[PDB]
């Protein structure tokens, strides 16, 4: 394992954050066992995305085998964040405190709010926590662009986006400037929907309509390599990633994940990401209007 500092906090985490969400065929013995196989392979950093009593107990247990000081505990909260309320800090005083035997959190990861502000009395509570050295940050979890008024919260140190090599310019361009203003930046879906092929498949994501993927056909066709261990290897250069979010069920795909931190890319793959961008970019362009006379006529409905 390799660690990254959390930036501004002195604390390290795993270039690996390990997610832990609600699965109905574990047991407590099972949460426990996954953990102690992150913390062995020296995963450090764990997202709780689930309340099950099950995932509590174990997860609980497994984090007490080591010294608190040595873990970043995020808990990841959603709902619409406009409705968030003192239920919401009872909830978190049941669940993640009580339920995992801890007296802080490193980081609470709500959802973009899509406004400069919190809820009122939420805040309060958070300031309480964090007076009380119980929270020590914020995150927001977002596609696009925050508030800026958001930001400049004193409680917001951290954001979550999605960032995998088939990521926008706006996107690569968000975080560099969210890391470069000294925000912590967690990078989810390194594996994404659009890069998987040989059902159903949702797509109401606001990012999605505008989406290339010509050019990663080398993502199948690269020597001792899967397309998924591709995609993470690629994730953890990104030099402006606090951190990569994964999701595992069994002992043998943490220790997978965990052995392709320390492994390289294939020698020619950083050259074909640019080919792929080139082509993305040459179809961008060539499927342009001129952006004042588009803009006009859009005014004039
Ligand atoms: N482009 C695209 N891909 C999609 C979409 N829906 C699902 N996927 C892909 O499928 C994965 C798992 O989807 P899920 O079962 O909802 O699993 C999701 C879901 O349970 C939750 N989640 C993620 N984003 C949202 C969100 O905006 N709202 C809600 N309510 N839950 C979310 O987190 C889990 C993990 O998210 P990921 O790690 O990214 O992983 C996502 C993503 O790779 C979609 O509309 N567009
Ligand atoms: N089950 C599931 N649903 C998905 C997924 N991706 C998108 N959605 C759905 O699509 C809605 C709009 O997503 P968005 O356009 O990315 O807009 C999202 C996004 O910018 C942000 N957001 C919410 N959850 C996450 C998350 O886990 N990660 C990040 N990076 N942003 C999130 O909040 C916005 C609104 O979130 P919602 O109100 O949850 O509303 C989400 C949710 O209902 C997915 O993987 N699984
Ligand atoms: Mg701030």
């Amino acid at each position: 394992m390799r660690y990254r500092p959390f930036g501004s906090t002195g604390v390290a985490v795993s270039a690996l954050t390990l997610r832990l969400a609600d699965n109905p065929r574990l047991r407590a013995n099972d949460w426990r066992a996954l953990v102690f196989t992150a913390l062995e392979n020296g995963v450090n950093s764990f997202q709780i995305d689930g309340d099950a009593p099950e995932l509590l107990k174990g997860a609980g247990e497994a984090f007490a085998s080591v010294e608190r000081h040595l873990l970043f505990l995020t808990w990841r909260l959603r709902g619409d964040a406009k409705q968030l309320g003192p239920h919401t800090l009872d909830a978190l005083k049941r669940s993640a405190f009580e339920g995992l035997s801890l007296d802080y959190l490193d980081l609470l990861l709500i959802n973009d709010p899509q406004s400069a502000s919190l809820p009122m009395a939420f805040e309060s509570g958070l300031q309480d926590l964090q007076k009380g050295r119980a929270l020590r940050g914020l995150g927001v979890a977002s596609r696009g662009d925050i508030d800026p008024g958001l930001l400049a919260n004193d409680l917001v140190t951290a954001v979550s986006s999605p960032y995998n090599l088939s990521s926008g310019w706006a996107e690569r361009h968000r975080i560099r400037q969210a890391s470069q203003n000294n925000f912590a930046v967690i990078g989810e879906d390194f594996w994404p929907q659009a890069l998987r092929e040989v059902k159903p498949s949702f797509w109401q994501r606001r990012t999605d309509p505008l989406a290339d993927v010509g050019g990663y056909e080398f993502l199948t066709n690269t020597p001792g390599w899967s397309a998924e261990d591709i995609c993470l290897g690629y994730a953890l250069t990104e030099p402006s990633l606090a951190t990569v979010r994964v999701t595992a069920d069994n002992r043998q795909e943490i220790e997978r994940l965990a052995a392709v931190v320390e492994r390289d890319l294939p020698t020619g793959v950083c050259a074909q990401i640019e080919m792929a961008r080139f082509s993305a970019q040459e179809r961008e362009k060539a499927a342009r209007r001129p952006k004042l006379a588009a803009a006009l006529e859009h005014h004039h409905h």
